[PDB]
């Protein structure tokens, strides 16, 4: 019989690392907010394929962020191992998410954001330098891409960049993470290195975030110390894993419309733009759209009844062509405005100016020093990760003019 579902498989992979999976581009055209789809375990979700409508779903208080529901849509095992942990506040609803959020927020604001700039430029130069001298050819990922976030948010959480190569490998396997197993055990490493950091810092309070939340907000009862684990552990992996992938996909998609690149090179009062832009293009976070609706919510004709999954998909909602015009088209010069690689609403992403400081440093930084970079395979070898967890690549070699 006809193979054909009205609720096709989610999610997709990608296949050029700039373009949305086929099976994406196909609910992006179909009329209409909301498409069904089947997730991993056969059960059936929404996923919103549209601008206005993701924007209004992502501020209305009746989809939940809430991951311990049974009707969360999980979209791969290795979920699970979050699933049944104590929650960040990305896992939280108001009021409870305020009164967490609020506590980390004093080192994300744009006067503490823009102070960083000198501090960044140090990190980004001290890595190239290195990089550069040992020759080509270069991965780009575990020599550069990676390191840079790592050091600045260990210095603001105050995790000592001394025990990088435990955490890194804790979070590649964490965020990788295939099967429930995996995912599980990399979530225990981190945690119990965590948890000794907090005893540590009980004897010697420590610097940074982690510091001053040990001794304030746990020593007197706001926090369980396992919320401080989970939180410090979120910080963590999202400060490390998406600026990182950013600047490889930056990269290989830089390098394939080298005109644009060019322009950039030329006037770096484009920069600020093409960060935007590129952030609208890529969105590597599409995964991080998933709500269950406790209640039923009329959109444009279409009923959520409580109970059902939606995920807000803002690759697709950010190729929406009634907002930018030809969206499928990398364009630096556009107004990439109103964009949602970073969400909306309550819980719009609390390091989106940290990531595009240092987009914006790394970017410029590559292009003093390493004008002549281009890649030491062509892109159509790269191997690209799986719709089921952030966008990027794995590995990245590259090469130049040397010396
Ligand atoms: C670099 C590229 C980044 C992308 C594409 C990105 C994307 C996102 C998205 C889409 C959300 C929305 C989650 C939701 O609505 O359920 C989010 C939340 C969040 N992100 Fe980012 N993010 C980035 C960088 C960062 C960095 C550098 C940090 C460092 C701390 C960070 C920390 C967070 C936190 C704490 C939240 C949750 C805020 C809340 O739930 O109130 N992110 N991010
Ligand atoms: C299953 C793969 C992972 C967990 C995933 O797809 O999401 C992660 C992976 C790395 C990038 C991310 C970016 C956006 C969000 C912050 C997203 C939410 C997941 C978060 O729940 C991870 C937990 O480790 C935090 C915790 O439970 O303390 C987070």
């Amino acid at each position: 019989t006809p193979q054909t579902t009205d609720a096709p498989a989610f999610p997709s992979n990608r296949s050029c690392p700039y373009q949305l999976p086929d099976g994406y581009a196909q609910l992006r055209d179909t009329p209409g907010p909301l498409h069904r789809v089947t997730l991993y375990d056969g059960r059936q979700a929404w996923v919103v394929t549209k601008h206005e409508a993701a924007r209004k779903l992502l501020g209305d208080p009746r989809l939940s962020s809430n991951r311990t529901d049974d009707n969360f849509p999980a979209t791969s095992p290795a979920f699970e191992a979050v699933r049944e942990s104590p929650q960040a506040f990305i896992g939280l609803d108001p009021p409870e998410h305020g009164t967490r959020r609020r506590m980390t927020i004093s080192e994300f604001t744009v006067k503490r954001i823009k102070g960083m700039r000198p501090e960044v430029e140090e990190v980004v130069h001290g890595f190239l330098d290195e990089m550069l001298a040992a020759g080509p050819t270069a991965d780009l990922v575990s020599q550069f891409a990676l390191p840079v976030p790592s050091m600045v948010i260990c210095r603001l959480l105050g995790v000592p960049y001394a025990d990088h190569e435990f955490f890194q490998d804790a979070s590649k396997r964490l965020v990788q993470s295939t099967d429930a197993q995996s995912a599980l055990t990399a979530r225990n490493d981190l945690a119990g290195y965590l948890d000794g950091l907090i005893t540590q810092f009980q004897t010697e309070p420590g610097a940074g975030l982690v510091g001053a939340l040990v001794a304030d907000q746990l020593a007197n009862g706001e926090i369980d110390r396992e919320e401080l684990i989970s939180t410090a552990m979120l910080l963590l992996i999202a400060g490390h894993e998406t600026t990182a992938s950013m600047t490889s996909l930056s990269v290989i998609t830089l390098l394939d419309h080298p005109e644009q690149y060019a322009a950039l090179r030329a006037d770096r009062s484009l920069v600020p733009g093409a960060v935007e832009e590129l952030l609208r293009y890529l969105a590597i976070a599409d995964i991080a759209g998933g709500r269950v609706a406790t209640a039923d919510i009329e959109v444009e004709g279409q009923l959520i009844r409580a109970g059902e999954g939606v995920i807000v998909v803002n690759s697709i909602a950010n190729r929406d062509g009634t907002v930018y015009e030809d969206p499928d088209a990398l364009d630096i010069h556009r107004s990439a405005r109103h964009h949602l690689a970073f969400g909306f609403g309550v819980h719009q992403c609390l390091g989106q100016n940290l990531a595009r400081l240092e987009l914006e440093v790394i970017l410029n930084a590559l292009m003093d020093r390493v004008p002549t970079l281009r890649l030491a395979v062509p892109v159509e070898q790269l191997v690209l990760r799986p719709g089921t967890t952030i966008q990027g690549v794995n590995e990245l070699p590259v090469t130049w003019h040397h010396h």
